């Protein structure tokens, strides 16, 4: 496998403007006729050359001659001594029910549907499958209406009719020109929630969901969350839908979340179908994240899109970032904000300190499909958002402008899109853009000084970024560096030099620098990073009661999270060193304090109060070391868990009972207040084995919803209950039909404490709701276990390693996309002792040397063994 590069890029020899595509649909052999319209651009003696992959090739004409001159090599088909402009015909046959790795045109279920990002519509057809060449396609589709009543495509309904044998077909067209990767077929039998939104112009978008059959049940929240991202769109950013119809296909089979095909998306079903017995709060609110993300996607990557693959962020950094505005704006946006930087802090980092380690454009791509990352979506949202925060939502709106003005229905670059964030506001982003160009976590020292004599306030902040194993230069960043100081009544002291008002948004542009702030009337406690207003690590000398000042003054809900999470911190590696030691937690009794205040505060958003008494995550504990030891930090995770619960007992059960509603609603306000009280019960699970499993049991047995009788069984897994094998059997019994259900299930079985939990694991690979087949019960039970239980992954025998590599070896030649999403646990090793390096290093060779290894695997294997 060869490695891409993006200095590489150069315009194509030829591009298409229009293609009509006839399938001659048929689970075991489906017959493909692409008839396309070509004009060379390159040189008169360029040939054509044309991506393909797995295909039967049938025949080749231009201008309806069949053609003699051209070749097949490995992946392409190369066609030599062309006119100028000329219609290029290929037929050619391909299999679907024999498409185990879900990418081109594959079954799912009973249903046809394809997958073309990046590279999979080469599954389909030879033809130029690069995001530059955008083509006006039409689709003809004909198959067996038995099978398949229901044909769709990209667009509008232009023709259809009636055939022999029991056929039917259904042609339609898009008018909008478009990369191949945003190509679209389905065919099946689907119940389908049919709805309107009007838009603020007056268009009428008719709605379109498609579900299985027996699934309209749980389609009406989706059906909601997007005529909500419709409306979002237009009242945040003045865009409104460009056509007729607005189809969403919900499918079981699928390896991501879903996808933005233009009128026609793809989603899987975890994030579409809910109802209040089978999801949770979560699953409500991920569904609405998803239907936005993929409607944002209709401006922010198919009315613009991307030139080439490196670009992949100017569509994914900026949908994110979307998709996080319209969460925020339409619930707490300070919970959004705390968990996006839960998964920057916890696994975005760890992937900036891996062999995987890349920029948020990469320079190097051998897999493509290895690249839709943390990185390049959760930084690269980061990253957007740091353009937001220098230039203002003022002048950022005016840079959206200018982006769309300029580059609508064209294909464009990273660098495009700063430069029109820069002219339309005129602020400078010419050092901000090395922010695309370099790897890795930068870590922001900050010391202060106070002098009472000139009643100054002076920072002195440093940055460095450690050197990652892609890039060996570092260079300093231009890092918005937001502050906010804090007098001793808790009131914000103005900020201000030399008579004049300073930005609280300090522009950190060198390796050091000072700030100096006059009429700092008393010594302050400063409030530094607010908002997490660039993605680095945050080095300052914290004491214990600056941190639970802040907690108890500060003006930001965000801020108040973060300073009980520098708090934490010092005491999480506090009793992980004291774990190796064979010595038992130790907490200053003020901490505790800390804790219990936040409980008993009758002012503070349930929503925050939640999040403050969410501990970090096995991961986000992780990231707190240079070396990581899983066992210990997840046996101080539950200790601290255990002390809390003992420290604050009485608490936790009065705000337990405080926060009960009989009423369950998909309601902001009512979610907080159950996050909350589930975030107790958590902490109560761990207490008095009586009444926890007392409270539990109840808990799970009169629920009223998933959110709470999930919140039950999750803690009496956690905590190891009497109850908790009567839970999970019941919950079996009741939900074994159900697949998104069980994924739940699947998920606490394989992140289980219990000792044996890899022997249980190992035989729910039997289990009747579980099959190798299906990317989402892959990902709840084996992806689960390996990436979420990183302290029986790591189990001291080496154990975890050889059950990943059992399965990885099965994976690889099944769906080498799923393979390379669950191999990434096995990439840290340098992470870990010295021990496990070698058993982790042992089983990465075991699968380098693999027959017919995927290039998705070898890519990661080769930087990892390097
Ligand atoms: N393009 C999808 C993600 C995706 C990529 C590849 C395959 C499937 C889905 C999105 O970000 O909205
Ligand atoms: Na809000
Ligand atoms: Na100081
Ligand atoms: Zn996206």
């Amino acid at each position: 496998p060869q490695a891409k590069y993006r200095h590489d890029y150069r315009a194509p020899d030829y591009q298409i403007t229009d293609i009509d595509l006839t399938f001659d649909l048929d689970a075991q052999k489906t017959v493909v006729t692409a008839v396309s319209q070509a004009v060379r651009h390159g040189a008169s003696d360029a040939p054509l050359r044309l991506n393909g992959e797995d295909l039967k090739l049938v025949s080749v004409h231009i201008n309806d001659e069949p053609w003699t001159a051209w070749k097949e090599e490995e992946g392409a088909l190369v066609i030599s001594n062309l006119p100028e402009r000329f219609t290029l015909k290929i037929i050619n046959e391909i299999s679907p029910a024999a498409n185990t790795a879900l990418e081109g045109l594959y079954q799912s279920g009973d249903a046809l549907c394809t997958q073309c990002e990046a590279e999979g519509f080469r599954h389909i057809t030879y033809y130029l499958d690069r995001p530059d060449v955008l083509a006006r396609f039409t689709t003809k589709i004909i198959a067996d209406k038995i099978k398949y009543p229901f044909l769709l495509s990209n667009g509008n309904r232009v023709a259809q009719g009636e055939l022999e044998n029991g056929r039917h077909w259904v042609q339609w067209q898009d008018p909008f020109p478009k990369p191949c990767y945003l190509f679209a077929l389905v065919a099946g039998d689907f119940d389908v929630l049919r709805d309107t939104f009007t838009t603020r112009s007056g268009r009428e978008v008719a709605l379109e969901l498609y579900v299985d059959r027996g699934n309209l049940d749980r389609a009406p929240w989706a059906m909601t969350s997007l005529k909500n991202s419709m409306k979002w769109d237009e009242e945040r950013f003045g865009l409104e839908y460009d056509l007729d119809i607005y189809m969403i296909v919900a499918v079981d089979f699928f390896n991501m979340g879903a996808m933005e095909n233009k009128g026609l998306n793809i989603f899987n079903s975890k994030y579409v179908l809910a109802r209040t017995d089978t999801a949770t709060d979560k699953d409500y609110l991920d569904i609405e994240r998803v239907i936005g993300h993929e409607y944002f996607h209709n401006w922010t990557g198919n009315r613009v899109t991307c030139r080439d693959w490196f670009q992949l962020s100017l569509k994914e950094g900026l949908t994110v970032f979307r998709d996080q505005e319209f969460s925020s704006d339409l619930g707490s946006r300070a919970v959004n904000r705390i968990n996006n930087v839960r998964t920057m802090r916890g696994l975005q980092f760890a992937e900036d300190a891996s062999p995987m380690a890349h920029p948020i454009r990469p320079d190097m791509v051998i897999e493509m499909n290895n690249f839709y990352t943390l990185t390049v979506y959760e930084k690269g949202a980061e990253v957007i958002r740091m353009i937001h925060t220098l230039l203002g939502e003022e002048n950022f709106q005016k840079g959206m402008q200018l982006y769309f003005e300029r580059h609508d229905g064209s294909a464009a670059t990273c660098d495009d899109f700063v430069q029109a964030m820069e002219d339309a506001s005129n602020v400078d982003l010419s050092h901000f853009r090395r922010w695309y160009s370099q790897s890795g976590t930068p870590i922001v020292t900050v010391k202060d000084d106070y002098n009472p004599e000139t009643e100054q306030y002076t920072l002195t902040i440093s940055q460095r970024t450690p050197a990652t194993p892609d890039q060996a230069e570092k260079q300093p960043l231009h890092i918005p560096f937001a502050i906010e100081l804090y007098d001793n009544e808790g009131k914000v002291i103005p900020l201000q030099k030399g008579g004049h008002p300073v930005n609280s948004v300090l522009n950190v542009t060198q390796a050091e620098q000072t700030f100096v702030f006059d009429n700092v009337y008393f010594q302050p406690v400063p409030a530094l990073l607010c908002e997490f207003s660039a993605p680095v690590k945050l080095e300052y000398k914290w004491s214990d009661q600056q941190l639970t000042f802040l907690m108890r003054h500060a003006r930001n809900d965000f801020s108040r999270w973060d300073a009980a999470q520098s708090l934490l911190a010092t005491y999480i590696k506090l009793n992980v060193a004291r774990h190796q030691q064979g010595q038992p937690l130790s907490l200053p009794v003020h901490v505790a304090d800390a804790f219990r205040a936040v409980l008993l505060d009758e002012k503070i958003d349930p929503a925050l109060a939640a999040e403050i008494l969410t501990l970090p995550s096995v991961n986000e504990m992780a990231e707190l070391f240079d070396i990581i030891d899983p066992i210990a930090i997840a046996e101080v995770r539950e200790a601290l868990t255990r002390t809390l619960a003992t420290e604050l007992a009485d608490e936790l059960l009065a705000i337990y009972n405080a926060n009960y509603q009989s009423e369950y609603r998909v309601e902001h306000e009512d979610i907080a207040k159950r996050t909350l009280r589930n975030a107790c019960l958590r902490f109560l699970a761990f207490g008095e084995t009586h009444l926890a499993d007392v409270l539990v049991s109840k808990q799970f047995h009169e629920a009223n919803n998933m959110t709470d009788a999930l919140a039950a069984l999750s803690a009496a897994v956690a905590a190891q209950l009497p109850c908790r094998d009567a839970l999970m059997q019941e919950y079996d019994d009741k939900w074994h039909q159900n697949g998104l259900v069980m994924d739940k299930w699947f998920i606490l079985q394989a992140t289980s404490p219990a000792a044996n939990v890899l022997e249980t694991v190992r035989g729910l690979l039997q289990h009747r709701s579980f099959t190798m087949s299906n990317p989402n019960r892959i990902r709840s039970l084996i992806g689960a276990f390996a990436g979420s239980n990183p302290a029986a992954f790591h189990a001291e025998d080496g154990s975890g390693y050889l059950f990943l590599v059992e399965m990885l070896t099965d994976l690889n030649s099944r769906n080498p996309q799923v393979a390379s999403r669950l191999i990434e646990p096995l990439i840290r090793l340098k992470r870990y002792d010295a021990k496990r390096q070698e058993k982790m290093r042992a089983a990465l060779e075991q699968l380098k040397g693999l027959e017919n290894l995927s290039g998705d695997l070898y890519e990661k294997i080769t930087k990892a063994l390097a």
